[PDB]
């Protein structure tokens, strides 16, 4: 109830990311989108994948600069990762997202994975 508070908190800060990663390149690759709906909301259902969600919330409940650490137990998928690896161009945080078979770090714009995974 008050956990939906923090999950409607994350998808703000994420909708905010969401405009500041595109201005910095990110475009979205909604053909992955396998629904039959506006390319708004696929645009919106990729930007709702829960490793996003989950940095966005890292970033608004930790000190600026502060490494975010997330967990997935699935595969990032592609646009997940180009977006992550954008937001870490712009923002001044390592972000460190562990999926099913790696930490991919993400400094600077790079992964540690080289975009390899
Ligand atoms: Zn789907
Ligand atoms: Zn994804
Ligand atoms: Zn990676």
């Amino acid at each position: 109830k008050k956990a939906i508070v923090d999950r409607s908190k994350a998808y703000v800060k994420l909708k905010s990311l969401g405009k500041e990663v595109r201005d910095a390149g990110y475009v979205p690759e909604t053909k992955y989108v396998l629904h039959d709906i506006d390319e708004e909301a696929k645009e919106k259902a990729l930007m709702h994948h829960s490793e996003r969600l989950a940095i966005a919330f890292g970033i608004i409940n930790t000190p600026p600069g502060t490494t975010i650490r997330v967990m997935k137990n699935l595969r990032i998928c592609g646009d997940c990762h180009n977006f992550i690896k954008i937001l870490s161009s712009i923002e001044d945080r390592e972000i460190i997202v562990r999926d099913n078979k790696r930490f991919h770090h993400f400094r600077d714009g790079n992964c540690s994975c080289g975009d390899y995974w």
